[PDB]
């Protein structure tokens, strides 16, 4: 397979609605073993990871907490047994409080709120490197999920300020990564009904309306069309960023959105 | 006529007579500008410095990770202009990162209680006051805040760099809600500006990026003098700007647009 | 005292008095400029629309496809605002792409003859222009073209867009020529403005789809605009214009300044 | 199973055993794609160069400039793929600006005529081999097309680069025609390769300027069924140079 013999580690997995799931389960088709991470609801989420390919290891990872990433690379080890690496990190994690999204003003979001999804959306990118980079082959590729924030955007708000965040945060891991010959990398994705997907039935009647608006705007926007209902063609993407077919990109973003971004109109 | 004859701004960020705040109130001040500046900590101290403009103006206390002060900071504006007047522009002039976050410190060595302040003070506190002033702003005003471009990484910046990026990002949102009242949004992306002491390698880096900055500049750059700064902000705050908004206007010498 | 007093600029393309270059003439003058214009095919029509403008200004000729009319335009420039001066400013305003390459024909079907003569106009003659007047400029002086900005594609445009995005990197080159003169070169990333071919097409005479497409991009304009768009007042770019030509702006060259509304940093 | 394994796949722009498109065509062999090459000038000479390539394939002739050549493109593809076949992608690795266009020459001193030339065979023969191929293409296809990063003017490379700014703007209009077909048309931006010693410096994971296989897999990648979703776009296969300023 594309990733035969490879030791990834995917986290973000919540419902198998997931784009990590969806991650996963592609990895596992094309070869890799993997280490699978879970935050809160792990009765759950063990539950969700066994419909994939293969079985996998899963293993707890509250990204605010200091102790679960400072005992991460030694658990993932003994996962993977000792004297062998990872050669791949998927960041498949997001979250933003409801007062910074939504209905509710850009103007009236807790500076607290902003701050936790901050830190989750985007400094953990940088907390996972960090953990992660001592215990991964050269070679290796550490890929985080983005949607392009380069423009502003009605309901998304201060999530769209915290990958702006994230864009930043990667092109620096590209320098801490690079030490260790591994590259780092985004993949910018179009909207994927996901769990929190949610804002489309939640954030607000009139938020709603304009999530349904901007996926209506994408499809039409994309040369090739965008559904929305299949996280596959973004899964392939990760994937390939996985691989060893991408190996002079790092720090960068891949848009996996249908050319959506490229089209004004 | 002065460029900004007869207007009303409020300017935050003054702490020495070297800060680009400085400059920016001192030009504003020399086209014409009625000034209300703000403070962040020793209040005392900052007067000293503000008296040194080429006005007087009245100093407001402002520390903007208290959800107080804002809330209140209208008010006082207001009682300062005198009641019946209002802002016609807004500079925020205001950066902060601690040394764990930029400078000699490693990237993964940040903790993120220290990035999280850098990140209110420096990104999250534009959206504030924005939030605080736009509802004493005339239509056609002008709210400026200063960047230092982070579309790519490089040395000691570090964590700043992605307070930076966080703040375009917020700009493009106080745009969409300055809007509602008339009033612009842009940030300055502004060249180094002067405002060993961490090491002989640090000292390298910076003198590397001043040399480099000027030789890429078309027209240079003299990181000695904050004029070519303050006066861009000034255009902003102007009439004469009237169709940009959410925006990044940059001056430093061009050097953004060339690889060497 | 106006934003650009006592400085002498050269203005080009302006050929109705609905031109973009016709109203940034205007409001330089205004601001106490000393205008020298420019003029390409339609001399004494052209002349008749200048004659609008609140004060009168000498009018060249220059088909920026002749290359005698470059090798010559600095010194009529010379002899028309007398010798021992020299030119502050300098304005390009001028766009041509044919039918082919631009509305309703298909993106293929574009002969390179024509997008090839579309790029010379609107973009090759951005650095000609520079070449032939860098030469008789101040230091402290601003060249601005104008753009619409071509990051994204879009219907209709086509050809025009590929010229635009080739005027983008032809200005960043042109900065650093007029650098060794202390001259600054700058686009201004104008939003739509109703040219008389831009209420034409809107009326329809180019197709009922292509009717569409157009209302399609004006109404989609001033919805992503914060402060919204007027595409029937073209004063707010000709301010943008002013300000570059100004000595405000006095640290941006080899740039854009987007006078779009800030349609351009806003999705929906 | 190999990346490309049983793709048909034009290949443009092989001029010596050193051009990208030859070590594309290499790593693409090496993937199981049965290729079509295509040549401009010396077509004997470059057919000994093709030679090299680890399996036999059918060489045509093609000026970008010739618009008979382009004309004739797809029937003499479909003759060498045989009837009843498409293509699955194609490969335009392709650029030229006279000399006066480029190096120490000054910017302002190259005529238009020189410039024009560029454009021509650099950006406008993008648009040209994607109207001539498309029709002959399977849905799912792949486009892909060599760039340099053109965001910033630079020494010497001149009115190349504006060659290249044009290039990004046609790929975005190729990519909607392409979508049509459900193909899909990418640019890879590729650091010097030799056919700045500051680019190893600020690559995050260096850049060797004598190895174009990196590169080449990139390409490879493009033209998978890996990138699905990815169309209009520019990749950057430059060791990540371009997303550090030092
Ligand atoms: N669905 C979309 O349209 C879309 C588009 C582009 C990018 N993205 C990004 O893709 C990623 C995955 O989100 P998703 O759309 O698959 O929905 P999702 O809800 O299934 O996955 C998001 C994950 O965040 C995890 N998380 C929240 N707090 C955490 C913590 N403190 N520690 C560890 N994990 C934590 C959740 O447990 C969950 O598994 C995000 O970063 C998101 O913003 C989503
Ligand atoms: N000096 C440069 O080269 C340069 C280049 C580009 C952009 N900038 C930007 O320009 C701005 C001003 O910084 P400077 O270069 O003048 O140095 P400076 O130290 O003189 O100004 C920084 C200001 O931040 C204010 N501040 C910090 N915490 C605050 C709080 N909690 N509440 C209110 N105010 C607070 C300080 O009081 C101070 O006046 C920043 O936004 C900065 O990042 C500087
Ligand atoms: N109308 C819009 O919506 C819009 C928006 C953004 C940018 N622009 C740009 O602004 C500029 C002015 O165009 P406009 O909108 O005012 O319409 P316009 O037709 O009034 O201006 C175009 C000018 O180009 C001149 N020109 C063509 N060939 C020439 C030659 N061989 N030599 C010298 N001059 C020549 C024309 O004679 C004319 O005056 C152009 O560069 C254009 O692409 C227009
Ligand atoms: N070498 C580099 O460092 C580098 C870096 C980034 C991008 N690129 C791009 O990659 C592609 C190939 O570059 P290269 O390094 O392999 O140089 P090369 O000399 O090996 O190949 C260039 C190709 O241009 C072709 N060509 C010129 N005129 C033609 C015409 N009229 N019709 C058909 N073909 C014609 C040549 O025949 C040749 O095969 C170009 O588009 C180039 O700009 C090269």
């Amino acid at each position: 397979g594309l990733l035969d013999g490879k030791r990834i580690l995917v986290s973000g997995i919540i419902t198998d609605s997931s784009i990590a799931f969806h991650i996963a389960r592609v990895a596992q088709e094309q070869g890799a073993q993997l280490v699978l991470t879970g935050f809160d609801r792990l009765r759950l989420i063990q539950r969700i990871t066994d419909r994939l390919p293969a079985k996998a290891p899963l293993l707890e990872l509250d990204v605010q907490n200091e102790e679960h990433l400072a005992s991460l690379a030694g658990r993932v080890t003994e996962a993977i047994g000792a004297g062998n690496k990872l050669d791949g990190v998927v960041h498949s994690i997001g979250f933003m409080p409801q007062t910074g999204m939504g209905i509710n003003p850009f103007f009236d979001a807790p500076y607290a709120d902003v701050s936790k999804g901050i830190h989750i959306s985007a400094y953990s990118y940088a907390s996972m490197a960090k953990a992660l980079l001592p215990i991964m082959n050269p070679g290796g590729s550490i890929v985080g999920m983005d949607f392009d924030p380069s423009r502003a955007m009605p309901a998304y708000n201060w999530m769209t300020v915290a990958k702006s965040a994230l864009e930043s945060v990667n092109r620096f891991v590209a320098r801490e990564a690079g030490k260790y010959g591994v590259r780092s990398n985004l993949v910018a994705a179009g909207p994927i009904r996901t769990l929190a997907m949610a804002i489309v039935g939640a954030l607000g009647e009139e938020a709603g309306a304009q999530a349904q608006l901007l996926e209506e705007g994408w499809d039409q926007r994309a040369p090739i069309g965008w559904n929305m209902k299949d996280a596959t063609p973004v899964a392939k993407t990760v994937c390939a960023l996985l691989s060893d077919w991408l190996p002079a990109t790092t720090g960068d973003i891949i848009y996996a959105d249908g050319g959506a971004h490229t089209q004004l109109l």
